[PDB]
């Protein structure tokens, strides 16, 4: 039924928001900064 090219609605915004937190987390900035520091600086 899906066209695989139809424009997304406001409901798909939450689907887009998901898999972003699943990848980064709420404390992603601190962990990324510390890892980069330890690895390079």
């Amino acid at each position: 039924f899906e066209d695989e090219s139809a424009p997304i609605t406001a409901e798909d915004s939450w689907a887009v928001i998901s898999a972003f937190f699943r990848e980064k987390g709420l404390v992603s900035q601190q962990l990324d900064s510390f890892n980069q520091f330890v690895d390079y600086t």
